[PDB]
């Protein structure tokens, strides 16, 4: 049975919105950091530098504002950096006004996104498994290769920005990359074997996505007050825990994240943690490991990270097939998140049990299941696309 978001480690019942943020909050991101992704070891460094190396107002045959963005990470040109790209829908810019922006995190590079030849190759180590990829160098075969999970003349056509990082650029997604990451820089420990509470890939990724977002703030372009941030699968595990830890961001989506994203671990369904830690033992804290198979140990579940979000709007989103996610265990940590949004006045899934397919139901807590197998397609976007246009501009200049 689940830990209850709105009673503190001490019994004290949580009734009021400033308890929450000021007491109950700061607990429970502590929980996650020491026993679930590790410490964030400081949020935005001195330093940061913003280097724009590429921008074509006339992208995408003239629907599109296209930047590239070096953001180190200090002031050393030695310092490690990420390269973000950004589409700007030209029709807003063109009537002086910022754009909300989606952004989320690629897995194969931003040349993968679009297929759009004037995007620089990532320089930068890829899976063997990214489509095309030769020797994990970027080749122009991958061009265009991850294209179906971004639909970027859709989101533009509706009037956001979208942004993206790689995110090997922030930590390789293999279970030797942290040292080759912003962890292995950050890391002034000058010992080997990282600490058991220290960070992995999920929360080098999460930092990644405040540190996009400490750009948006900065281009006169978008309104870094309105936006959504995103990510499928393993790269939502990342999108959760960075919209929880960065009340900046306006909105979270939660595309099939899954075990340690938005499915709760203490329902035995699909992948466990076991599974998780065994088989990817860079994404996690090693101290998440005390629970292989101990998940009843657990002080929290993963219904407290999705109320972290409260009361900014969330949603989550499973597909009907994938089992390895939980799809029910994702809707259930929806509910059980539930009454933290409500204490904010929104409000969750109308009903007890998993809606039908492509019957998206609540709030701004939301959910919806799909047809089909794991993955991120159309169908979720157009849900997403209303859901941001409910959240970031109903009543609102
Ligand atoms: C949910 O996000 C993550 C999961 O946390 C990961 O476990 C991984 O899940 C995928 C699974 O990955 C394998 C688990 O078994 C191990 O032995 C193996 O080494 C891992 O590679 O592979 C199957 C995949 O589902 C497939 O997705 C595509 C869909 O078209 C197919 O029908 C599915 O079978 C599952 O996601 O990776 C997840 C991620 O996407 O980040
Ligand atoms: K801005
Ligand atoms: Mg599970």
């Amino acid at each position: 049975t689940l830990p209850d978001p709105l009673v503190g480690a001490d019994g004290t019942r949580v009734h009021d919105r400033a308890t929450w943020q000021h007491r109950r909050r700061p607990e429970l991101l502590q929980l996650f950091a020491r026993e679930v992704y590790g410490r964030t070891p400081l949020g935005r460094p001195e330093g940061m530098v913003f280097k724009v190396t590429t921008m074509e107002h006339a992208a995408l045959g003239g629907a599109a504002t296209r930047k590239e963005v070096t953001v180190r990470f200090g002031r050393d040109p030695n310092a490690p950096s990420m390269q973000l790209l950004l589409y700007v829908p030209n029709a807003v810019i063109a009537r002086a006004e910022r754009a909300p922006v989606f952004l989320g995190l690629n897995f194969y590079g931003n040349h993968t996104v679009h297929t759009d030849p004037a995007i620089a190759l990532s320089a930068r180590w890829i899976p063997a498994e990214a489509p095309n990829g030769a020797n994990h160098r970027a080749t122009e075969a991958a061009r265009g290769s991850d294209a179906q999970k971004w639909p970027v003349e859709q989101i533009l056509a509706r009037g956001y920005a979208v942004a993206t990082v790689y995110c090997g650029d922030l930590c390789p997604d293999r279970p030797d990359g942290l040292n080759a990451s912003v962890a292995s820089w950050l890391d002034a420990a000058a010992g080997d074997q990282r600490a058991p509470d220290a960070w992995g890939a999920i929360g080098v990724w999460a930092w990644g996505l405040s540190r996009a977002l400490d750009y948006l703030e900065t281009d006169p372009l978008v309104d870094a007050s309105r936006v959504a941030v995103h990510g499928h699968s393993r790269l939502g595990k990342a999108a959760l825990w960075a919209g929880a830890q960065d009340d900046r961001f306006a909105l979270v989506i939660s595309n099939e994240s899954g075990c340690g994203g938005a499915a709760l671990s203490k329902r035995i369904h699909g992948e466990t943690v076991a599974r998780i830690n065994t088989v990817f033992p860079h994404w996690f804290a090693r101290n998440f490991r005390r629970y292989d198979d101990h998940e009843e140990a657990l002080p929290v579940d993963q219904h407290e990270l999705l109320a972290l979000v409260a009361p900014r709007p969330l949603y989550v989103a499973s597909a009907e097939d994938d089992d390895w996610a939980d799809p029910r265990g994702e809707f259930l940590a929806v509910k059980a998140a539930e009454p933290v949004f409500r204490l904010f006045g929104q409000t969750g899934p109308s009903g007890e049990d998993v809606p039908r397919v492509n019957e998206p139901s609540g709030g701004a807590l939301r959910y919806h299941i799909r047809p089909g197998p794991h993955g991120m397609t159309a169908q979720d976007w157009a849900f997403y696309l209303a859901f941001a246009d409910e959240w970031l501009k109903s009543a609102l200049p």
